[PDB]
């Protein structure tokens, strides 16, 4: 039965080396994954910076034009 | 007496490659797991960006439709300049 004891002792090595394996592999995937979400994080960012110079320059729009119809008004 | 030692050894080498079977079957799981979170953290993200981007051109329309409304507004005032 040593026979055994040298065959499973094997098996025990070789799973060793797959468990190391895939944990390289998971911390490489949570690696990958957090830099996309980073990526999509920036690209909101800008999105948004330019969604205010938007909604700005239209707030703006609003006032001057308010005013013209007020000027217009009192002539 | 070696022959002990080995019945031993042998016992807690069983028992350790079990140990990693169920470790590494662990480790799929939470593999498929983080595939999983991540695809969908993403799909949120692109939900996210695809709004920001309407929200974004509606703005930018509304922007032109009142320099329009503007010009027009304009003219009348230069109008009564006389
Ligand atoms: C499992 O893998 C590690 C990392 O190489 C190794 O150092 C350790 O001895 C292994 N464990 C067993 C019980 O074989
Ligand atoms: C461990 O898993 C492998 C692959 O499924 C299998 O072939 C092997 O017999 C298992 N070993 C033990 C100790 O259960």
């Amino acid at each position: 039965a040593q026979k055994g004891f040298q065959d499973v002792e094997a098996q025990a090595a070789t799973c060793n080396h797959t468990v190391m394996a895939l944990m390289a592999s998971l911390d490489a995937e949570k690696a990958q994954g957090q830099k996309k979400v980073e990526e999509l994080e920036g690209e909101i960012t800008t999105l948004n910076h330019k969604l205010q110079d938007a909604s700005a320059e239209v707030e703006r729009l609003r006032r001057e034009n308010q005013v013209l119809s007020v000027r217009i008004a009192d002539k």
